[PDB]
């Protein structure tokens, strides 16, 4: 029932997954276990989320009861900023494999085109914005291609099935494609009605790169973080346009926001933090949006971005 | 007098220059010569403008008459898109050096972060959007850093005093600073009240990279090319905000548009096609815009870009 997408790497990836950002460590396993019982097979995690160990417990439990087999679960992780230096990539990937308790990951992405100064794992993990000098941000000179090559070596070693990037703008993705042997299979970016970036999507998809959208509900995710920008932003759930369309097909505005991405061949990893939400977030492909619909949602685009490194320390990623 | 800007390379660069784009071949010579007589010392040229030979004649005459010395002329040139591949960088700089009739260029910039397929000088020069296969675009897999490394060499060889980039978005500039030994000394981008990219300026400058703005008169230059987007844009010279401010200080809209950039440490290279405009475009630093003035102009920024590779062949540089 949950459609698959063949990545450029030849491997399949579910178009509907379970998000692991802000998934409390205390119940992450229980919740990952439940997600699996509900049909979810892909889990979007990351080293920065600091719950790969619990996410692992969840997957292991499901396997031990015989509900699924390793190859049926698609695990996605992300290399954090402090580990871009070629000599530390495998080290971080090892930690991820150790916490997840697996021999490989299905998808490993460059979390950010930012390279923080290396902080030994034993000193602090996950490092977060810690750069080894108190509260100061510190960076290290490591071009993106150097990091990508280490990743390619790790793919030949069988430690990673598919590799990709996250939070990459169009010009950086183009330049990585000029020196990549294995081309990025995925581009994961903030995608929602307030930040559509239609040209980026068009380029990537035309380039054979698969798109995975995060924060499909826009500011909602950051409101729960008490962020000034997101709070000042009208929710998509109560927006006249989304509501109208939702009423025309007799659906929920939530189902509309996800269908809007799925219908265009984009993968989603909604954050289901309630049982009822687990089901809803993977049962939305029951209707079709018309050209008119897309044109209406298209008007909501104002280029509003919630996840911006510019807020951290003025990192020019999106400027 | 025209204040200078000390580049990160150590060489001084005039804060005001003479643009050479669309400067006709038959009169290019005489025009450059007149500008020198008028006080201009810097000239922004480029292989793609197809007139560096005449630009050279111009400067040669000035020198021969004892008007100026080579050391007093700041010549900027740009590496066109077909010459990114390292083995072709030197030959292209060579053709520029002979055309200009000098041993070195004060500044060489990667015109665009786009690598067209190579086309021999003899087959066609300048190639423009020509790639070697009719009207089709053909690209080479050459990462920016490779081209940049080629340039660094050329500097050590005394064939270039300073290097830099042009039309590079934030993420791209950041990655280059990661693999560069000689940091880009200058960033040249489209810059005016409709496309202010304030964060880009801030980031670049705080990094010692000097900003050189182009198309300071907004849609103006591209209107003189019958470009659809430019013809449907209210001119900056008629805009109420600029009018009000100009009247206040009794200056021309043109003078206000150039001071807006200059008072903020950004260099300008207006194209002057009239003896009077030639003089005005370099005598606008006789007043200062107030904090309120900057606030009112700030409201104009709608991010309207007139020079976009997206129009050429959907090249994702600004997405
Ligand atoms: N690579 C990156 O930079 C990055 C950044 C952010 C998130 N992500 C990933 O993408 C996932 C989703 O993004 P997100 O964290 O912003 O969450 P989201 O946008 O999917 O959901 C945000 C919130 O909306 C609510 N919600 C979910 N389903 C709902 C429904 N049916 N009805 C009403 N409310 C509902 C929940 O309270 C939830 O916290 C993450 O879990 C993470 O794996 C990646
Ligand atoms: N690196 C790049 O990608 C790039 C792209 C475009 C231009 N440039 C450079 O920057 C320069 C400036 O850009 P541009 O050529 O597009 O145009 P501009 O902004 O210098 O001026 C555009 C037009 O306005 C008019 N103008 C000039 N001075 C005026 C005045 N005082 N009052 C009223 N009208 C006036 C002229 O007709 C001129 O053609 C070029 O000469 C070129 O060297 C670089």
């Amino acid at each position: 029932s949950i459609p698959d997408i063949k990545l450029s790497s030849g491997h399949l990836m579910p178009s509907i997954g379970f998000g692991c950002w802000k998934l409390a460590n205390a119940t992450a396993g229980e919740q990952v276990y439940q997600a699996i019982k509900a049909g979810y097979r892909l889990f979007d995690g990351a080293e920065d989320y600091g719950n790969e160990k619990e996410v692992g417990d969840g997957v292991k439990r499901a396997i031990d009861e015989g509900l699924v087999k390793r190859e049926e679960i698609f695990l996605t992780s992300k290399l954090w900023n402090n580990y871009h230096d070629p000599k530390n990539v495998e080290t971080a990937l090892n930690k991820t494999l150790a916490d997840l308790k697996v021999d490989y990951v299905d998808l490993f992405l460059i979390h950010f085109p930012i390279a923080f100064k290396f902080v030994p794992i034993e000193e602090k993990y996950p490092p977060g914005f810690y750069c080894g000098d108190g509260n100061n941000f510190v960076y290290e000179d490591v071009p993106i291609l150097e990091t990508w090559k280490a990743l390619e070596k790790l793919v030949a070693a069988g430690k990673i099935k598919s590799i990709g990037v996250s939070n990459f703008p169009g010009a950086l993705l183009l330049d990585l494609l000029r020196g990549a042997t294995i081309k990025p299979a995925v581009l994961q970016v903030e995608h929602h009605p307030y930040l559509q970036q239609p040209k980026l999507i068009e380029f990537a998809q035309k380039a054979g790169v698969t798109i995975t959208a995060y924060s499909s509900f826009g500011p909602q995710s950051f409101v729960e973080m008490n962020q000034g920008r997101a709070l000042n932003t009208p929710t998509l759930f109560a927006h006249d346009t989304i509501k109208a369309i939702a009423a025309k097909y007799n659906k929920t505005p939530a189902e509309v926001l996800l269908r809007w991405a799925a219908q265009r061949g984009i993968a989603v990893i909604p954050r289901s933090n309630l049982p009822e939400r687990l089901v809803q977030n993977r049962s939305f492909n029951t209707f079709d949006l018309t050209k008119e619909d897309f044109e209406e949602i298209a008007k909501l685009d104002i280029g509003l971005r919630f996840n911006d490194p510019w807020d951290w320390d003025n990192i020019p990623i999106f400027v």
